[PDB]
């Protein structure tokens, strides 16, 4: 097991197409023991992670309430027992309101949207590492997911500038995160099929965007050396496995990744 | 005159010292005909800008106010006009809150801090091109200033972060002015001895030392050397790229110090 | 003149097409002295370079001749006068032999080929301003021609290796021109039609380069924010022109791209 | 066993502090059956070989003799047992004459020198693949040992210039590896000492380019958010044994970094 004995928290399950359930059911099967946080939708994530090869404990986590964050290591400390300590964080969150995304114009996001994107998206890396890391052993590595926004692109509009200014806070956590030990990277994902941009992926939004989004995707399959399937969550679940192992000890306020080899292409 | 005949809007400056100011003065060597923008304190801003070489209207614009925002563009045009464009816009702003930067903690900064920083600092670039581009001519360019985020570094701390949220929306930015036949680019430049370089040392008498460590690291890193204490070579950089003489320049960002960030040691 | 009384060294004219030949059209245009240097074919380059706005004087210099490149400071001198030297040098020479490029398999080209691409392309880069360097003036500006090598594409293949090294070579070349108070820097162009790989361009040596480049054009004028036009280099000679000013002080060991923006856009 | 029943080819062991000595090491703890190449000092090699945790065949490979490079598929195979096949192959070699570092300066090394180097440190990269990927299998790995050339620094001079090189080829490589269903990746390692560059590092002694030497690899324990032990190899072995093994199963055309994140830290 690659990760035997390890107890590491797993954010951001929504549903069964979530990232963050793919990392969770990857880990349990490598031996790690869990502890699960979810957002506003308790009572329906609790039957999706009922579906994990193993029983764990769901903690309610709102990024944006200070309540939650300030109560959270207790929480956990309970869940996981007194003495124990994680080894390992994944911070698998994301949100930009309809207005920063799609066909809706760059100009006309308002400020109170694009900074409640950049909270949720960005700024809660660092305030879960705040919270977690008094609590995280030696030897330790937190993981968030990124999506490369070293390039501008239709569609994604603000939630590019969130990921940018995500990778910035992650180099920062990684200075705060080696003082305990630990270790900070972010796993780049090439393109998945989730609930979270389904609507404006799917053409409802705007058909203008889900044609953006269909190039981008038919692209980023044949720029991939090895091919990229948008369907199958699997690899990038294992690289933070990866990241969460013994395996990469010399890795942090990195980016890893997991895309087919798609951005190391131009075509 | 490298900019004869333009008409272009500088934001940003709030002492001789400010960058803004410098690009200001050599605009106006190269025969720009300049409106500024000012936050704040306008008489004291009016005081600084008569020591520029030539006379310019100055408006009032703080970017988190939405009214000036929007009354912007017809602020302008009364001011160069009517029936006359902008060829040139300077963002030389930004701003972020003592909790985000120097010793104090990283994981101290309280989001509604970080948030006013991001807001001044990246989000108001869009929002000044989206005020302005219906009022700038083909050709046109629009420059931001930056300081190289690539990499995390002690003191700049959140700074750093709406540093890189900018040169994303930098790019952005691009798409929309390129409708328009405008460039959108950033200057990242090396430390300068402004107002603002105060704000990274906010540590006791240490901060004299540690400016001074910082010149001397930047200097020895960078293969032409590097002058904190001129803000000329940054200036006139920003000029190039208000000029016509980067025409194929977008989205993009030109590095005006020295060369440092292409050296390791 | 945006380059009145400065004296500038230009090489890499071959054809009106050249990038080099609308770089010295701009520059004589912006009040520049210049002296060219040619490689091979000398007699059919003069009548080329007659047509320039200008009369400049001719040198010879093929890259991979040490003793051209022994004479060569020495042949400048006598061209522009005794207690003169140059304020620029612009470097715009390139070649990778076809074994290296198309559709020929990236593993067949042999060493030999590939390393006198390598020599011609990139450490020619270095020799020039090792030859030139002592007759330069503080203030002065080196500039060569780059085409992004940071990812892989088809057809282009082993002149991508040679350019990721110039670019290398360049940040090396900066900390010796340093010394002189000369600043070295890259443009790095969008694709030009020009008579260098004009035959795979056009198809004639396999169809599949030829279309894998036509997308490739296709492609970076649909990116360029401003659009891009492969007939008119104008744009990069404006843009090299720029750099052998005073108007970029402080850049140095660095690459300007002049390429529409295109390489600041994923789609 | 992360490597458990793999087949694991790996060049470059000179002395027992080579980092390809660690990576053989690691490997076969983790389980990996290998054959090991080495150049030139065959006897030596074999005798620090034996110093490994298990016997593992050794083959001659000068990467610049064709002869080798052609025959060496159906020496590996002869070694590993008709239809068996490979799963990984380690690139661990690298080679810059005295001339082209150090307190030699940059623009005195002739290309004859440059051009081997090159040779030995980018070009073989691809001749390896070329010559090993016929018998590899699908899911396989190809490694190489890269030093992060993104920046010139003092003394690795034309190193950093065949570095640059590397990545590039690197990224072809990945194109023609994926065609097998095999991804090819570098590591950038921080410095380790392992011999390598001592020629180098005596001629620098008590100058100043041996000052600037040690200022700049002490860098990377400043600068490294979890520091940095020249000393202690075994954290890059650790790095090529996950690229090696199936948890980085969507990286190709990458570099990973084992440098304690100093790249990511500007001080
Ligand atoms: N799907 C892709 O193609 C892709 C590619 C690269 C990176 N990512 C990133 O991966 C992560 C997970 O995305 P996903 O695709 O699995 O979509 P998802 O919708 O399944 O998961 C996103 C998660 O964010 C959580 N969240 C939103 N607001 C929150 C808050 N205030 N507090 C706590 N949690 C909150 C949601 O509840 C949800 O569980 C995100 O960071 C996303 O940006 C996705
Ligand atoms: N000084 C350096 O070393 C350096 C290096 C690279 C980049 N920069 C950037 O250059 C620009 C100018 O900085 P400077 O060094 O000249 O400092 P400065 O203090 O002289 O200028 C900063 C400007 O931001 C303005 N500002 C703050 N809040 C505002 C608001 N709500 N609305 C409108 N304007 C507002 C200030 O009033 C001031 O005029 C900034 O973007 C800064 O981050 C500075
Ligand atoms: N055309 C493009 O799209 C493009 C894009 C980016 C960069 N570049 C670069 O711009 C530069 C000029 O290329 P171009 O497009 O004008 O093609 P070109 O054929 O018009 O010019 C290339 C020059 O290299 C010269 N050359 C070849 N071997 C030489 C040697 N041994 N000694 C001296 N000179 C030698 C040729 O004689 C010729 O004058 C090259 O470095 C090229 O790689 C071209
Ligand atoms: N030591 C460091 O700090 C460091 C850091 C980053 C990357 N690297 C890279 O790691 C790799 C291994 O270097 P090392 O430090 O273990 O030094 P090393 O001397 O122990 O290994 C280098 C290997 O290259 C082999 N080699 C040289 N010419 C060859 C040829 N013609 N054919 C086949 N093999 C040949 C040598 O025989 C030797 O075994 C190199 O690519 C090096 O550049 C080293
Ligand atoms: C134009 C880009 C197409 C590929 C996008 C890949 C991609 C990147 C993502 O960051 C993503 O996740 C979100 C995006 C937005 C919000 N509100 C919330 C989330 C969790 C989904 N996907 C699918
Ligand atoms: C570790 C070395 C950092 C050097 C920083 C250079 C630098 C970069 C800057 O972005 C800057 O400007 C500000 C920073 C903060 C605020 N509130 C306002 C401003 C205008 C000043 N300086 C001087
Ligand atoms: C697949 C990429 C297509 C666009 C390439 C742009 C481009 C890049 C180039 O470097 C180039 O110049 C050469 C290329 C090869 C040789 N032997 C000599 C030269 C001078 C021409 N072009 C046109
Ligand atoms: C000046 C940079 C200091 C840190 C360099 C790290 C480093 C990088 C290296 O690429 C290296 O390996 C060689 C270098 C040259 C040759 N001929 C052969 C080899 C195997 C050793 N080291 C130690």
């Amino acid at each position: 097991g690659l990760l035997d004995g390890k107890r590491i928290l797993v954010s951001g399950i929504i549903t069964d197409s979530s990232i963050a359930f793919h990392i969770a059911r990857v880990a349990q099967e490598q031996g790690a023991q869990l502890v699960l946080t979810g957002f506003d939708r308790l009572r329906l994530i609790q039957r999706i992670t009922d579906r994990l090869p193993a029983k764990a404990p769901l903690l309610e986590l709102d990024v944006q309430n200070e309540e939650h964050l300030a109560s959270l290591a207790g929480r956990v400390t309970e869940a996981i027992g007194a003495g124990n300590k994680l080894d390992g964080v994944v911070h698998s969150i994301g949100f930009m309101p309809q207005t920063g995304m799609g066909i809706n114009p760059f100009f006309d996001a308002p400020y109170a949207d694009v900074s409640k994107g950049i909270h949720i998206s960005a700024y809660s890396y660092a305030s879960m590492a705040k919270a977690l890391l008094p609590i995280m052993n030696p030897g330790g590595s937190i993981v968030g997911m990124d999506f490369d926004p070293s390039r501008a692109m239709p569609a994604y509009n603000w939630m590019t500038v969130a990921k940018s200014a995500l990778e910035s806070v992650n180099r920062f956590v990684a200075r705060e995160a080696g003082k305990y030990g630990v270790r900070s990277n972010l796993v780049a994902a090439g393109p998945i099929r989730t609930l979270a941009m389904s609507a404006i992926v799917g053409g409802a939004l705007g058909e203008e965007a889900g044609a953006q989004i269909q190039l981008l995707e038919e692209g980023w399959d044949q720029r991939a050396p090895i091919g990229w399937n948008m369907k199958d969550a699997t690899p990038v679940a294992k690289t933070v496995c990866a990241l969460l192992s013994d395996w990469l000890p010399a890795t942090t306020g990195d980016i890893i990744y997991a895309d087919g080899g798609a951005h190391t292409q131009l075509l």
